[PDB]
């Protein structure tokens, strides 16, 4: 996260750290908890993963040092990939984790909200990136989960700031036109989280932007207003 704070624990408990073990264990991406055995996250993440097996979901974790052999972590059952999915840049850039056991919830460890069919028609001015990225572009991942707030764009300005790409109504872009704070390497699959009414939902997954908070280029984000009906379909599959 470029231009963040450092989080407080418990702050965003639905926020989680995938780490791979292959070639060492080290953090991949962000996540977010959604239902007792799922993670939302991005499917770009997982290039080049051929297993679910050198995956774990590490919850509750406010600090990478938390992080040591004896730390307990949800392993990953499954990987699913929207089936459209091709790059970030093209869209579809979202996965779901079914983890091998539960998750407890408690103080340090929830779920966030899923955006409504009424949401898409809501304006969220109280949103915010997490992360333990890069805080800028030649950097190293975080000890302290970071946080920063970053205005929502529509998707009209987002398109006239990335001439030559498609930006669809399934992407949300935020930041600021000036830049300055944003998503960097090592955010990607966390949560857009958006205040709205005392509850906090689930707006975008961060996906990928030109450079980190440069200026007229803002973060894109997965839009999961439109995918509510593909992670039903997956997550309450008969
Ligand atoms: C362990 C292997 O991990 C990996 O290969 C990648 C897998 C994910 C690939 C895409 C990812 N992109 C973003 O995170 C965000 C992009 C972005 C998003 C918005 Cl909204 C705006 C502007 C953006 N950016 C524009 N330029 N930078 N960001 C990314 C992450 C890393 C490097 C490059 N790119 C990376 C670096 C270090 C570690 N771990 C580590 O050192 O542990 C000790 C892990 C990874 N993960």
């Amino acid at each position: 996260i470029v231009g963040g704070t450092a989080s407080v624990r418990g702050e965003w408990p639905w926020q989680v750290t995938l780490h791979t073990t292959s070639p060492t264990q080290r953090h991949l991406c962000g996540g977010s908890i959604i239902g007792n055995q799922w993670i939302l996250t991005a499917a770009h993440c997982f290039y080049g993963v051929e297993s679910p097996k050198i995956l774990r979901v590490y919850s509750g974790i406010l600090n990478q040092s938390e992080i040591k052999e004896d730390t307990s972590f949800f392993g990953v059952q499954e990987i699913i990939i929207h089936d459209q999915y091709k790059m970030a840049e093209s869209g579809y850039d979202i996965a779901l984790l079914k983890l091998e056991t539960t998750v407890g919830y408690g103080d340090s460890q929830r779920p966030i909200c899923l955006p409504s069919k009424g949401d898409r028609n809501v304006i969220y001015t109280d949103c915010w990136v997490t992360g333990w990225g890069y805080r800028k572009l030649r950097d190293k991942i975080q000890n302290t989960l970071q946080k920063a707030k970053i205005p929502l764009v529509t998707n009209e300005e987002c398109q006239k700031r990335y001439r030559g790409h498609k930006i669809t109504h399934k992407m949300i872009c935020a930041g600021y036109r000036e830049g300055g704070k944003d998503a960097c390497k090592g955010d990607s699959g966390g949560p857009l989280s958006c205040k709205h009414n005392e509850v906090w939902h689930l707006v975008g997954i961060t996906s990928w932007g030109e450079g980190c908070a440069q200026r007229e280029r803002p973060g894109v984000y997965t839009n999961v207003v439109e995918y509510v009906d593909w992670i039903l379909e997956k997550t309450q599959a008969v």
